Order: C-alpha cells, then sequence, then structure tokens
C-alpha cells in the first residue's frame, strides 16, 4: 500500500447460481466517478421561484397550477453517490437471464468500496490569449466520506430526477449535489374568488421559527482518504418482500368459477350460456342468473379519482392510485389514455440515451397488467340489484369514487428496468403504507447507506481575504466505486402447455437501438421486470 | 415528535441552480431527466 | 504510513450517555487549521502606543484614561491552538439538550491530536502583469509542535480577545500568534495638579534590569513533522469542582421563614401581616416586627464600589464585583444598565457572526439572576435599629461600600456558551481566589495543554544575504486537529408541579437568525448556561 499502489480491481459482472428451486444473483458492478471542487464550502438555506409554465394570470384559471416546482431546500456541500437502480447493477442481457427463470426475487444484502483515488489541480499559464493549462496531481489531498448507517440524514436517494451511477460501464459517472427540503407552506386556492374559477396563493413561505437543519458534520463520522487510501461500507442486510415477476390477467370476472356453458358443436358456433342455473348471486337475482352479478370473494383492483391532485401543505401534489393498462378501452393507437397510473422516465446520455445534448422518454403504460384495470368514469352503480332493470333515476354513471375496501386485492407495479429505483425509505408513522406506488422494495428497517462524498477545499495562501479574489485552489478528482448486492431469486417453470411469450425489447423498437453506434451511443431498452402472464387465483 | 413533511417535502429535491447573493432567490433548472407521472416532458415539475 | 495515507479521520459530534443520576457527555470536534509561514522568526520584545481614545489632553480630566491599551510584550514566532471555549466543542442544539438534562456538570478529561499534515511553496511565474502563482506542494518540509505539558510557560491561553478555534465545524480556523507581558510599569495619576482636576503619567516605561523571556525552543520538547506524521497529546485529566447549571432568584428576603400572615378571603384582597409576632429582631424591635429586620443566618450578594478601577502597576484596571441582574431595577428599557457585572462578548465571522467584514455583539446582562442584585447606591445604613426611627443625621444613603464578609454567600456567572472560556489558570498566590469572574472552571492542578505550532522556516540557496532581499522561501500549511472533551453532568429532574420554561434562543431573537442565509451566513445564538430557576436554600 502507498501512493503507487493501486487499492482495488475493478469488477463488473453478475454471475447466476440455481441450486433446487433457489437461484442466488450476485451483481457485481464498478464506476469511474469525476468529482469536482465543490461549488461553494457552506451550507444554504433559500427558496426557489415557482417554476417553469406556472401561470401568472387567471387565463386558465388555475389548472396551470398543477405545474409548481416551488420548494425550499437546504443544499450541502456533499454529492450523493447512489446505486439505487436498475442498470446501474445488470446489463439487458443479465436483466433477461434473471426475468426469464426467476419467479419472484428479493433483496438478500449489499455491498460497497470507493479506491483508486486520484486528486489533481488545474494550475493556468501563459497570458490568457496561450492560456496552457496544466493537471498536476496533489498527493497529499484529501478526500472526504460519510456513510450513515444509522440513517439519522434525511433520506432523498431514490431515482426521481433520476441521480444515479450510470448504467453502462464504461462511460464516467458524475454526482449530484446532497440537498434536502426545509418546511415551507406552498398552499395554493384554485377555488378563490367569486364563481370559484380564480386561483391565489395563500400562504408562500420558508417557515423559519419550525425547521431543522442538519449538517453532515455533525451527524456521522467522516473518513478523510489520500490517494493510497480506500474505502469500505461494510455489509448490509435488507430485509424485505420478495416481489412477482409475472403479471396478472385475471379480473374478478376471469377469477372464479365458470357461468354454466354448453359447448358449441362446430368450429363455427359460439358457447351457449345456460339459462336456468341454481347458483348464487347478490340482490334478488333469479330469472337474470349472470356472471356479471355471481357473488364473489374477493374483488380485483380498484378506482380512484384519477390524478388526484393533493394540494397540500408544500405544494399541489398527486395522489397515484393503482397502475393498470388502458389496453382494454384504448380504441384507436392516436389518442394516448394516461390514467392507469403510468409513468413516464425521461432519461440523458449516461442513463441510456443515445443522442448527447437530448434526453430520449419511454412512458411506460404497464400495457401487459390488465384485470387490475379500472376507469372510473366507466363505472356506475345502481340503488337495487333485483331481477327488475332500474330506471333512469337509481343509476349513477360517472361518479368517480374511490373504491379500495377491505375486499380489494391489487398489484405494484414491479421492477423497471433501466429506470426503476430498487429500493425505498419507509416513511415513520402510524399505520405505515401497505404497497409502494414506484419502487418495489420496502426497507422495513432503514435503507441502505447514502453515501456522501466531498473534496476537502485546498487554501491558497492568504485565507478569507475575499476582495474580488478566489479563497481555494481549482481542484478536482476521479476515484473509482464499486458494490456488489446479491438476490435470492425463486425458479420460474413452466405452468402451461402452450408455448410462452418471453422477455425481450419492447414490441415497437427494433434491434439496431440498442447496440452501439458508429460513434458508440445506443440505448437501453426498457423491461417490464414483470414479464410473464400467472394465474392469479 | 410531529411530522412536518408531506409528499411535496419528502422526496429528491427538485434541481436548482443556487442563488449568488442575499437578495436572489433560487432557480430551478428548465430541462431535467427525471420521473413524472403522465406524458410528462417539457414541463418537469415537482408537483407531477 | 506514508505520503499516500491519511493520517487520522474527522469526527465532530457529541454523544450523550445516561445512566441513573451520571450523565456522561463525549464532545468531539474537528477543524481544518491554516497556517502561514511565521510573520519573523525571531522573538521580539517591545512596548506598544499607549491605545486609540487615550487622552492627549486634560479637557475631560482623567476619565478617558480608563481607555488604556499600554503594554510591554514578547511576540514569539509561535501560534497558538487553544479549545477553550464552549462552542468550540459543542453546537446550538448539543448544548441545549445538555443544559436542560444536566443539574450541574465537571470537567472530565481532554485529549487532542493534530494530523493530516499539508504544507505548500507559493511560486510566482511570470512578468508580474499577468502574475501566474503556483501552489507546490513540499514533501520534505516540517511543522514543528509545542505542547508545555509541564505549564513552564506564560499560559496567556484564555477568551478574552477571543483567540479560539471557530465554533461552527465545516469553516476553516486561522491561527493567533503567542506573546505574553514583560513587567513594565504603566502608573498614571488622575489625582495630580491642583484642584486635583489632572491626569499625569506617573512613570511609563518597561523594565528591563528585572524581565524574564523564556523562549519557546529551552523550555520543552518539540515534535518535527513530515506530512505521513501525526502528533498526538495523551490525556490530561482535569480536577475541578462542578458549575450550577440553575439560576437562583432567591434574595435573602425570599430565603428564610416567612413571616406570619393571615390569608386573603377572596380573589381580589391582599394577604394581611399579622401585628403582634414573637420573632427575632436585629437591634431593639418589639412594636415594628417586620421582615426586614428579620434576622437570618446569612445574606446573599455583595455590595461594591461598582465598576472598580484599579490603576495598579501595569495601567489602570478594573475590578469586577459580583454578578447580578438589574431587571429588579430596570424600569424603562431605552437606559441601558451595566452595573451587575455584566459582560459584553464581540465576536466575528468564524466565531458567530453572520456578517463577514464586520462584528455582531451580544451583552450579557445575567437578566435571570436575581436576589443576588446589590447595586451600592441604593443602600444604606443606620447608626442604631430600634423600635424609633433615626434622625436625617446618622442615616447615609451613598456611601458605595463593599460589603462582601464571612456571612455572604454569592455565585459565580456560569457557562456561557457561544464566546465563554471553558477553564482557567490558578494564579499561585498565598490564597488563592476563592471563584472566577468568568471562566467557570478553575483548574487546581496545572490547566491543560497549551499547545504551539510553527512553520519550521524554508531557506532559498543563500542564507542571511540580506540586501533588500527575503532570506526564506514563502510556504504555508493546513492541517487537522481534533480533540474530545468528556464531561460529567447530573441528571436534572423536576422539583415543581407547574411547567419550567425551558432553554432557548434569547427573547429578543427570532430563529431566522441562527440558520444559514442564501449565501449560508448564520449567528450562533448565545445560551445562558445558567438556565433555569432552583431554590437557594
Amino acid at each position: 500500500s502507498g501512493v503507487g499502489h493501486s487499492t482495488g480491481n475493478y469488477n463488473n459482472r453478475t454471475e447466476f447460481y440455481y441450486h433446487g428451486d433457489e437461484v442466488t444473483i450476485v451483481c457485481h458492478s464498478s464506476r469511474h466517478i469525476h468529482l469536482n471542487m465543490s461549488e461553494s464550502e457552506e451550507y444554504k438555506i433559500y427558496d426557489t421561484d415557482r417554476g417553469p409554465r406556472f401561470p401568472t394570470d387567471q387565463t386558465l384559471q388555475g389548472r396551470d397550477t398543477i405545474n409548481d416546482s416551488y420548494h425550499a431546500q437546504v443544499e450541502t456541500p456533499w454529492f450523493l453517490i447512489n446505486p439505487n437502480s436498475w442498470g446501474t447493477w445488470m446489463n439487458p442481457a443479465d436483466f433477461q437471464q434473471l426475468t426469464t427463470t426467476c419467479r419472484e426475487v428479493t433483496l438478500e444484502h449489499l455491498d460497497q468500496t470507493l479506491d483508486n483515488i486520484v486528486i489533481k489541480t488545474v494550475s493556468k499559464q501563459g497570458s490568457g490569449a496561450e492560456e496552457t493549462t496544466q493537471y498536476n496531481n496533489d498527493l497529499t489531498a484529501l478526500l472526504q466520506v460519510a456513510l450513515d448507517k444509522s440513517n439519522q440524514l434525511p433520506w432523498v436517494a431514490d431515482n426521481m430526477y433520476l441521480d444515479s451511477l450510470g448504467y453502462i460501464p464504461w462511460r464516467p459517472c458524475k454526482l449530484k449535489q446532497y440537498s434536502y427540503h426545509v418546511n415551507f407552506w406552498n398552499t395554493i386556492d384554485i377555488i378563490s374568488g367569486p364563481q370559484q374559477n380564480q386561483w391565489q396563493q395563500v400562504k408562500k413561505e420558508i417557515r423559519w421559527d419550525d425547521l431543522q437543519f442538519t449538517p453532515i458534520e455533525t451527524t456521522t463520522e467522516i473518513d478523510l482518504l489520500r490517494t493510497g487510501d480506500s474505502w469500505t461500507s461494510g455489509p448490509y442486510k435488507f430485509n424485505t418482500k420478495p416481489t412477482q415477476l409475472s403479471y396478472h390477467w385475471q379480473s374478478t370476472r376471469h377469477t372464479g368459477s365458470v357461468h354454466p356453458t354448453d359447448p358449441p358443436n362446430a368450429i363455427g358456433q359460439q358457447g351457449q350460456n345456460i339459462r336456468d342455473i341454481n347458483g348464487w348471486q347478490w340482490g334478488d337475482r333469479s330469472d337474470p342468473m349472470s356472471a356479471a352479478t355471481r357473488v364473489s370473494n374477493f374483488h380485483i383492483g380498484y378506482s380512484w379519482p384519477e390524478w388526484r391532485i393533493h394540494y397540500g401543505s408544500g405544494g399541489p401534489a398527486i395522489n397515484p392510485g393503482a397502475p393498470f393498462s388502458q389496453a382494454p378501452w384504448s380504441t384507436d393507437p392516436q389518442v394516448r389514455l394516461t390514467q392507469g397510473a403510468s409513468e413516464k422516465a425521461i432519461f440523458d446520455y449516461n442513463h441510456g440515451d443515445d443522442d448527447p445534448a437530448h434526453r430520449d422518454q419511454w412512458w411506460q403504460n404497464n400495457l401487459p397488467i390488465t384485470g387490475q384495470t379500472n376507469w372510473a368514469p366507466k363505472n356506475a352503480h345502481q340503488a337495487n340489484l333485483s331481477s327488475n332493470v332500474p330506471s333512469r333515476q337509481e343509476f349513477w354513471t360517472q361518479d368517480y369514487h374511490n373504491t379500495f375496501g377491505p375486499f380489494t386485492a391489487v398489484d405494484d407495479v414491479g421492477i423497471q428496468y433501466p429506470w426503476g429505483a430498487i429500493w425505498t425509505k419507509t416513511p415513520d408513522t402510524t399505520h405505515k403504507p401497505m404497497m409502494s406506488a414506484h419502487a418495489p422494495f420496502i426497507c422495513k428497517d432503514g435503507p441502505p447507506g447514502q453515501l456522501l462524498v466531498k473534496l476537502a477545499p485546498n487554501y491558497t495562501e492568504n485565507l478569507q481575504t475575499d476582495g474580488l479574489g478566489n479563497n481555494r485552489i481549482v481542484t478536482y478528482a476521479t476515484f473509482w466505486w464499486t458494490g456488489k448486492l446479491i438476490l435470492k431469486g425463486k425458479l420460474r417453470l413452466p405452468r402451461q402447455f402452450n408455448l410462452y411469450n418471453l422477455p425481450g425489447r419492447p414490441r415497437g423498437t427494433e434491434a439496431k437501438k440498442f447496440l452501439p453506434n458508429e460513434i458508440g451511443h445506443f440505448e437501453l431498452p426498457f423491461m417490464p421486470g414483470r414479464c410473464m402472464p400467472n394465474y392469479t387465483m
């Protein structure tokens, strides 16, 4: 160990281990991280402009207020390394092998290191027309590393805004600066004014008297690393429940016993429903025995006031509703039906876009998941269910009610390969949430890590001189991050006679994408992660 | 203890470049690569 | 260990340990110190100008002479590191947790280190219009460290002038140069001249024939440190008596048995003092039995010729008197009554001022402490205490006497959080002082430390060439100081039925101060350190 010895090797690959029903996935990952001298060396607390596209006038009468970026934050001078994403860990072929051969999968445990620290200082030379730059490495400079295993810091580490290590192994990764929210009141009234067509800002402010500011320095112990030094996090063990890798097509009309039918005679005929049968029903039902009114033990899916905007303290937010496909109600392709709690992923060059300085999009609409599909407008309710058919009164078509209840069974989205976050923080409240709208894994104990790195400052000869001067020496670092997280799957075996339709690239896509270009530009394919049909019950 | 965070206070923070002096406001970045809900591209916003 | 290995980690946080009545506070602290090449490499002995605002004329007839900065010193080329202050060790929230949960606290022991030495040499380049500077680190340069555990050096390490490590953890700290007084005679006569309205300098000189000059080199052993080297002080154990964390509101009128009173009948009425009672008194007292003349065993507080100016050898000084609040005599707010032995703390950006190049102020007036309050002018004495009331003669209103005596009980100021010094040197004299005017802890044995660092000189090719040249190479260093001192407290439990009024920010202050700004500027709050009422007896 010393200046001239490399501290750790590069390993990025995954290998699978099959024994019996168990399959162990050990996915290594390694990244080359480029770190810049922190912008300012101090903690800052400030709020922001309202945002882009927020209305200045009432012409659209408050509907634009759904575009609100206003927030108040504290930005630390620390940079966040998180490996929370699928595709940081696995390339497309190895996620395919996972998704075909595994029925469900868990997180086993995580381990990660930092090493091969290199710190350089740029030195300008010349008159500025020549402007010769020189890159000298400072052997005694420090890089300082904070990891909170106690989760004392605000968590704020997930892919929303996609701050994560790059997906393809051979490109350099660039960190984003750590920051978290402080309490503020953004409340907006969209009912304001006569006729209730006006929107108004009720109270928009940063609340100071109740506020909590936690620096990295007082919270956790910080390791200081020279060039020959390395850092290891130690083991982190998950405890979470598995996620299903198969999608459910059954609604409550597909689930139960089948309506009595006599078979068709020849290839042209249709099945024929038996008129008089002895089964259970709901209301007074006798003459009209029908599979719609068959009593069932459970119901699959629930209605929601789809795209509910919350308008809580802190701003307008959105309350997801259940994921499902609009494909049954899809009809014409031109129009795009978002109502299935669909999600859209913007992404950049390092995150799997082919073109630099442009951002490709995806928008998963969850087409495979059906039978959970409930579009709120389509539903109805009646006063009475009887052998008689109600009148125009007693029948209500467009309520938009929340029908979630004790009888409902639903599915989470599952893992969304390239851009989806792996895990999440469990909010500590009475009645923890039942399931997550995005991240497939909930951490019952604290989530892993939240690793923070800052480049210690290099000050010039004179300190706090100010006077239109710069305080410290321009510096940057490059170091190598390596980690492995282990997965436990359960072997998938054929449950059907006919051929399955196996995982692969999305339907509209060709294979010339997803492969390197003449320049080396390529896109990573979306993989559903809930990839195959399975009987719900 | 009481919880002050809504779902707008909870998660990752919208990308912002800092203010320069004591009078200025933070400035929200126009073009960012994050997740959204419906088809959202041009209007990347912390609400959605 | 070597050039490319960091010698020690950054830890700045405190953690508390509660077992039974004992509470152990272990407060770590770590600082990044910026060290400049010493101004001159030699010891200098000189005296100074009289000072700013000292009178050149007798217009104010000697009253300005209270402004006297004149002194004679010897400045060593050494820089002093002292962690003697509250707020070097603790942030506001952790001093609050100390102050609420602890009844009293002691110093247990101190330990401190230096490591991650970085020494650079600045090299100018170009014609001076371009003036390109280059920062090269000299791997073989030395930083030399002296610590006297024997206290052979003049102590001179306390916060008066606030030479101490910065309070907030993430800013760099800059050392002040070590120096100490040599004997001189400043004596000033304010009684001079006919009518005794003239001030005159009796004898102002540096006394050479009796003088003592102690260098650092001959006094103590000096450690020399390259980059890969580190330094540890070893353990230092305090022996001192505890300090109360609660304030006493009782005077001698609040202390004893209560004057017999029959209760009031309804919500409007006042208590009624019994006319004829059998108690003790002082002089001949019979008909006028009164709580004022009740004999008591002790007396609380003492009078003093408040703001006594000493005018000893070496200059006019000031002899403190006892700390107390002027709030009972406060009346109108506009006027500011200083007479309670109040103290004022100037402070700078690194010491908790928000604005750079400006110095915020505080002035603790000790408002909570009452019942010790004695304003000298207000008092009086009589010839006889009898049932009769004396005449205009025999009664003397404005004496200003010192009433300290064998019967008096008093309080020290206590700990003053941001700017107050933790400990102090015990002057070695017959009859050591009873209690300290500022620092809460007296060191019965020697005080800790007094750590001194100098940056060893880097000489150019030719030595002692002089001739309008510079002797040595421009150099500076940055290194990391870490230390922990442990405290032993005693658990505080409720002694009352009603709610206490718990520690927090000062009354006039809001919470937008004390929190980082958009630039990151914030102020640390004053905390009283004697925070809650308690029965004196």
